[PDB]
């Protein structure tokens, strides 16, 4: 054994062992209990950074634990690859995007070989080849004939300058991003998933997820947004049916989640583009600078939460069919005509919103709720006021007095027997936009045929592949104007037809890449019936927040779907999810002279304390703030250089043992400093171990005869066994198990061991410790291990707790009868002061000097004595 730890020659050397061993190259095999771990795999966007590597460090922790403990682990990687990023280093760079792409996927790969994940490289997927998405384009023809997939308008944000689609976060107070020209509202066809179909499954389903983080379920349930209320049809007044045709000229339909507050309604409002609206707007040139104001504007929720909530009163009046009331219609701009009915009722009494509505013009404010004894002010917000749970209703004739869910279903009865309204479940959930108007993304299987209209491609015609030789500028998406594309023949007739352009939501490649890794080469279908069967559903998923809603979401759907065509027979894919924390790093810049400032990596500057200074120009830089570790503000700490500089070993170590793996983790020279000491301890150990003696057989067995040092030793160790093994699989945290382990060693080396009986628990310690620590720094435990012992690591297994090893001494108790000895008893070291009491007053000496009379007093000193007083 080599006196000092080498990093540098040793990871390569382990590697090298793992990969000619196959270790993580697993089948479907029968004889063994699968285990499916997967971390959300990266954009190939140039280069990772120590925040990825926190993410797959974690599932290689995780992976390498259950594979210790004989599973069958499946961690797959790949890339998503399709999307912006290249497309815009294509008009950087001047390179084609697919180019760029796969330049990229081959750099992280050796960043993420040389961290060692034990990772099955044989399922390696690119979803930007024709192999992957063809079957993401069949999905989308079977679900087009179904009408799962259907074609309908949609608006989107036009650029008249660019010539080009802008999402909204490129829209910046109605002008685009790159041009600044006001942005059009643009009404195009486009193709849409009917996920509100499946929006009761999606949501009811979170139930049975009893292992994902509460939070993300509730933000599921809000992204949803199922609502039971009351569809409330108001008779519009016979003064305020002008212009009006058909039904609008008969009744304004509201939809309302407090139906029990209909007796309180004191005025109803309608979105500006709703018919009443119109009709009113014909005369009152007032109403229609408000409604031009209202169309103009963001329907986005984010802008209309922080919105200054408007309106005007259009003179039309309609009759609440509860009470009769004439309530004035009001035109407002929160009222969304896409929503429901675009038309609501107001109660000001018990809705924050209509509060401070009727608080800016003075509209009428009417209580029908009463909560206890609280006192209603009309000029104040309570928050009881829209209290569900705990009030009854007043002034409200018949259902004066009853709580909430009993005047809904009594309101219900009354409206439906007048067929003025009827109980209505609505969702927020929209439908799901696929049509993006970019390049580099999987092309929509569709041909246009002037004959046949939007026709699918056939099974047998697909992939439509998409063209890797073009490099785009901008002026709107290239495959509109390739002719050698997007002409073609009708799959239907025959005649001469044209391919959609657009491409897909790159979301749509991370909804079911996870079912592709069980049968990546299966060129029959998107997942291979025998390799679902044996994989089942992913055991665990690691990936961060920011995707905890749509790409979650979206995988849960297409789940579904894909259950529903019958190739998988699971209903939800992620059994557990682990939501891991930032990685966050100080940032540094300097001013350009385009104004604008431009930022430096961290590794490139030099920084003194007791100036900041540029490692190349050897100029001053800025030191600003501390934020998470991404590309933006070029922050982002390259594992490659960490590698050079410590190992691999060092950068797992410090990611795991810095933080909780869902707490926040900031980048720190210290840290890593910390862990490379470590390391070098923990290699110095086993090094004197060996050099005293050589390897000997571990202790095991009965461990009576051994002297007092030696069994704490052994019972600090099998408790940091039992800990380490807790923490590694039903608490999920690195960070103290590792501490555990420390705790371990700092005992050992307080521990005499150069005896025949040291050497072997010695011998025992150091094997376990090495085994425990494996799935952190895997390098350096292999190495050890192979010093320690000849047999494979793998099959040695995870270390198993002997819980002989737990039991402390007995220890001896005097009992004592009114403070004079009368007998003894042996009680265990864990024995609480009331087994003492027991055994003490069982003791055939005490009952014999306590003349039956009974115990006054019971006194007991652990460990010493019992005195009983009678
Ligand atoms: C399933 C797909 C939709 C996933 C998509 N391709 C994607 O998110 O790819 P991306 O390459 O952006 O990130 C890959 C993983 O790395 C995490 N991550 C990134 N930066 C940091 C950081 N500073 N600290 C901690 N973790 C970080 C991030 O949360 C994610 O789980
Ligand atoms: N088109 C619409 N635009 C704006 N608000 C609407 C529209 N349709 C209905 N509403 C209002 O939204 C209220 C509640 O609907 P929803 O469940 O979507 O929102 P919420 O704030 O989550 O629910 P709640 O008020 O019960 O907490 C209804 O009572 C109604 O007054
Ligand atoms: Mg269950
Ligand atoms: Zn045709």
């Amino acid at each position: 054994m080599q006196e000092h730890y080498q990093p540098a020659a040793i990871e390569p050397a382990a590697q090298k062992k793992w990969d000619d061993a196959r270790i993580s190259n697993v089948s479907e095999d029968a004889s063994k209990p699968k285990y499916y771990c997967l971390s959300m795999f990266p954009y190939p966007s140039g280069k990772l950074h120590m925040g990825h590597v926190r993410n797959y460090t974690i599932g290689d922790v995780l992976s390498r634990f259950k594979l210790l403990n004989g599973f069958n682990v499946m961690q797959p990687m790949g890339w998503d690859a399709f999307g912006m990023p290249a497309e815009n280093a294509a008009m950087k760079n001047n390179v084609a995007p697919a180019a760029w792409t796969y330049d990229n996927i081959e750099y992280m790969k050796t960043q993420l070989k040389s961290l060692g994940f034990a990772v099955d490289w044989e399922r390696e997927v690119a979803t930007c080849k024709p192999e992957y998405y063809r079957w993401e384009q069949w999905l989308f023809t079977k679900l087009f004939e179904k009408g799962i997939v259907y074609r309908k308008n949609g608006t989107v944000n036009w650029d008249p300058v660019d010539q080009t689609v802008l999402a909204n976060e490129q829209v910046i107070d109605g002008r685009g991003w790159r041009s600044g020209a006001l942005i059009e509202k643009r009404e195009i066809p486009m193709y849409y998933f009917k996920i509100t179909d499946y929006a009761e499954e999606l949501l009811n389903d979170l139930d049975k997820l009893e292992h994902w983080p509460e939070q993300v379920k509730t933000m599921q349930r809000n992204w949803i947004g199922k609502s039971r209320g009351m569809t409330v049809r108001f008779a519009v007044s016979d003064d305020s049916k002008q212009g009006l045709e058909g039904d609008y000229a008969k009744f304004l339909q509201v939809y309302t989640t407090r139906p029990d507050t209909l007796m309180g309604a004191t005025y109803v409002a309608v979105a500006a583009e709703h018919p009443l609206a119109t009709a009113a707007a014909a005369d009152k040139p007032e109403l229609q600078a408000f409604i031009a104001e209202c169309k103009a504007g963001s329907v986005a929720e984010a802008d209309m939460a922080t919105m200054e909530k408007k309106g005007v009163p259009t003179g039309r009046y309609v009759v609440n069919p509860l009470n009769g009331d004439k309530l004035e219609v009001w035109i407002a701009n929160y009222v969304l005509w896409g929503y429901g009915d675009g038309a609501v009722m107001a109660v000001p009494a018990h809705d924050e919103r209509d509060f401070e509505f009727a608080a800016k013009y003075n509209l009428p404010k009417k209580q029908v709720i009463a909560v206890g004894d609280n006192a209603f002010d009309a000029n104040r917000w309570q928050e009881w006021y829209g209290d569900k749970e705990n009030g009854v209703l007043v002034n409200s004739g018949d259902l004066d007095g009853l709580d909430f869910q009993t005047a809904f279903d009594a309101v219900a009865a009354k409206l439906q027997s007048q067929g003025a309204g009827e109980p209505k479940t609505q969702y927020r959930l929209r439908d799901w936009g696929i049509s993006r108007q970019r390049y580099w993304g999987c092309p929509i299987p569709i041909v246009h045929c002037e004959k046949c209209g939007n026709v699918p491609v056939p099974a047998d015609q697909l992939p439509v592949v998409l063209p890797e030789n073009v490099v785009p500028d901008g002026m709107g998406s290239p495959l509109a104007k390739m002719p050698e594309f997007y002409e073609t023949s009708c799959p239907c007739c025959g005649g001469a037809a044209k391919r959609e352009t657009d491409t897909m939501d790159t979301f749509i490649e991370s909804s079911w890449y996870f079912f592709r890794y069980m049968s990546p080469k299966f060129s029959d279908g998107m997942v291979s019936a025998e390799s679902a069967k044996y994989w089942g559903a992913v055991d665990q998923y690691i990936g961060g927040i920011e995707h905890a809603i749509l790409h979650l979401l979206y995988a849960r759907f297409f789940t579904k779907l894909m259950r529903d065509e019958g190739l998988v027979n699971v209903d939800e894919p992620f059994e557990r999810l682990l939501t891991q924390g930032m990685v966050v790093c100080e940032t540094y810049y300097r001013e350009n002279d385009k104004g604008g400032k431009d930022w430096i990596n961290p590794a490139d500057v030099e920084l003194t304390f007791d100036s900041a200074v540029l490692k190349a120009d050897g100029l001053p830089v800025v030191i600003s703030g501390t934020e998470k570790m991404s590309k933006s503000k070029n922050n982002g700490v390259d594992p490659q250089e960490l590698i050079n500089a410590y190992g691999a070993d060092t950068a797992r170590l410090f990611m795991m043992f810095a933080a909780p793996p869902e707490q926040s983790l900031e980048w720190s020279d210290s840290g890593v400093e910390g862990a490379h000491r470590f390391l070098r301890r923990l290699w110095r150990t086993v090094y004197e171990y060996l050099k005293q003696g050589g390897a000997v057989k571990a202790f095991a067995g009965n461990q009576d005869g051994l002297s007092k040092e030696l069994k704490d030793l052994r019972h600090k160790l099998h408790s940091t066994t039992a800990k380490v093994s807790d923490d590694y699989g039903r608490r999920q945290q690195f960070n103290t198990a590792i501490a555990a382990v420390m705790e371990l060693l700092n005992q050992y080396d307080k521990t005499d061991t150069g005896s025949e009986q040291g050497r072997a628990v010695a011998q025992e310690v150091l094997e376990a410790a090495v085994r425990l620590l494996w799935p952190i720094v895997p390098h350096i435990c292999e190495t050890l291990w192979s010093e320690l012992n000849g047999a494979k690591l793998w099959e040695a297994g995870w270390p198993t707790v002997d819980e002989a090893a737990l039991v402390k001494s007995e220890i001896e108790v005097m009992v004592q009868v009114n403070g004079k000895l009368r007998g003894k008893i042996t009680v265990a070291a864990d024995a609480s002061k009331a087994d003492l009491e027991a055994a003490a007053l069982a003791n055939e000496g005490a009952v014999k000097f306590m003349e039956g009379k009974p115990a006054k007093k019971i006194i007991v000193v652990p460990g010493r004595l019992v005195n009983i007083v009678v």
